[PDB]
Formats: structure tokens, sequence, C-alpha cells
């Protein structure tokens, strides 16, 4: 057994918070935006996770780097669902 | 034996930096703000750590997600000491 | 065998993205800035990695915290190559 691994990001004034947790090979997402926490749409395989986000005006963009073994898959939020990104690692 | 795990955040112009380190089940905090590094008030159990921070005007708010096993505790800095937050994980 | 560990940061409008990956004791860096991913100059030992970045005007500053065992080395980007920073951990 082992500890889960998390990554977090935030934006805005309230603020909006996203916390990604890698738990036994699966990454899920929890969301805060002023009231209580709730579960987000992100759900992808991964043993390790990192995240970064940026704003274009008021629109949030999120990149989640999910790693299983030596394979890191980037997942992209740009307002309309999660999609796989072009990220590949060195060599 | 194993490697420590860290998380970092920063704000401002100098800037101010916070680095959280999980070392053998305990998370401590180091701080930079223009001169040298010094130890911060955050000290809580955890094998894994992540962090995010945001500003309201000039006031910094920090959220540290500390995980021991499958249990993740959120710790909140809002100007006046660290307090436990409402975060819980999916299901 | 084990999974790689990553950290990510971003800045700007395009945006610019940096992803650091600790893979079998070595951390390398991948970069995005509007077209495709390419390999960055950062290459240092480490089993765990975290990152934070900030802007001074339009100039990016990056701090990468590389941990091997209980030893965490800070690496600094301030526009002109990576250099070791003053970071040390508690006690
Ligand atoms: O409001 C929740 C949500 O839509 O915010 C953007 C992303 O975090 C999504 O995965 C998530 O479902
Ligand atoms: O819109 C998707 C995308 O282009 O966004 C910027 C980078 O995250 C890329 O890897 C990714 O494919
Ligand atoms: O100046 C250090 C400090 O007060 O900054 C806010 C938090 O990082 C605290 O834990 C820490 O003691
Ligand atoms: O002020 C504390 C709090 O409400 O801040 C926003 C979120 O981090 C919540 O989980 C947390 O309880
Ligand atoms: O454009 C790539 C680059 O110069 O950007 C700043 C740092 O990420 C460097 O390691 C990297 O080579
Ligand atoms: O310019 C280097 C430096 O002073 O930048 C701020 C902190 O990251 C310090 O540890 C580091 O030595």
């Amino acid at each position: 057994m082992k500890s889960v691994q998390t990554a977090a990001t935030s934006w805005g004034t309230v603020p909006s918070i996203r916390v990604y947790t890698a738990n036994n090979g699966k990454i899920t997402e929890r969301c805060w935006d002023g009231k209580g926490w709730y579960t987000g749409a992100f759900n992808e395989p991964g043993d390790n996770v990192s995240v970064t986000s940026w704003l274009v005006g008021s629109a949030i963009h999120i990149r989640v780097y999910a790693s299983t073994g030596t394979t890191t898959t980037e997942w992209c939020w740009d307002g309309n669902g999660w999609t796989k990104g072009a990220y590949t690692a060195t060599n």
C-alpha cells in the first residue's frame, strides 16, 4: 500500500479550485467554487499527476500530465471537455 | 529509504516563495522573501503534498493538500494561521 | 520499476508551458510555445521535482526544486541559464 498523489490549481476571485488525485492507477478530480466540493469530469488513468492552468480573458485552460510508468499523457481542458494533447517526453 | 517530495508556490514581485516538503510522514515549510530562506508555520502530517495559492488584492491565500494513505487533508492559510479546510476526495 | 514524476508551469497568452519529468534519477524539461513540444535546457539529477514561476514584466523566472533522497537542490532560471539557488530545507 502507498499514499495517493495530488496536484492542485486555482483561478479567479472566489476562487475556483481543482484538485487531481492519483489513487491506485486512476486520477479523479474535485472542484471548489464557493460552496462545497464536487466531483469534476476529469477521469483518466495515471499513477502520478501534475497540473498547470492559465486564463484567456475569463476562460480557463487546464493541462493535466498523467503518468503511468514512463508514459506521460497530457489532457487538455479548453472549455468543452477533456481531450488528449500533443505532449511527448524527451526522446 | 526514499526521496522527499516537494510542492512550491509563489506570489508578488520579490517574489515570496513557499516550498513544502514531505519527509518521512511530516510536511514542513520553507519561505523566501528577498533575503534568505526561513522556516514557516506550516507543520502537518503527510507523505505527499501539493499546493495552490491566489491573491485577493494583496492578501495571499494558500491551500496545501496533505495525503497520508488515501486520506487527503486540506490546510488553509488566509492570513491568520493554518486551519483545516472542507476538502474531501471523490466518494 | 515505477512511474515517472512530473511538475508543470506556464505563463503568457499562447501560452508557454514547461513540464519537468523525473525519470530514473534524472530530470529533463519539455517546452511548448505555440507549435510543437521541444526539449529545454534544464537537465539535472533528481527523483522528485516541483516548480513555480513568476513574471517581472515580460521576463519569466523559474524555480525547480529537485530532490534526491533528503537533499533538495533549487535551480534558478532568470533569463540566462540555470544556476543553483540558495534553498535549503528545515534544519
Ligand atoms: O465545474 C466543473 C468542471 O466543469 O470545470 C472544468 C473542469 O475542471 C471540468 O473537468 C469540471 O467538470
Ligand atoms: O489545444 C491542445 C494543445 O495544443 O494545447 C497546448 C499544448 O498543451 C498542446 O500539447 C496541446 O495539444
Ligand atoms: O512569513 C512566513 C509565513 O507567515 O507566510 C504565510 C505562511 O506561509 C506561513 O506558514 C508562514 O509562517
Ligand atoms: O476558507 C476555507 C475554505 O472554505 O476555502 C475554500 C476551500 O479551500 C474550502 O475547502 C475551505 O474550507
Ligand atoms: O525556450 C526554452 C527555454 O529556453 O525556456 C526557458 C527555460 O525553460 C529553458 O530551460 C529552456 O531551454
Ligand atoms: O536569484 C537566485 C535566488 O536568489 O532567487 C530567489 C530564491 O530562489 C533564492 O533561493 C535564489 O538563490
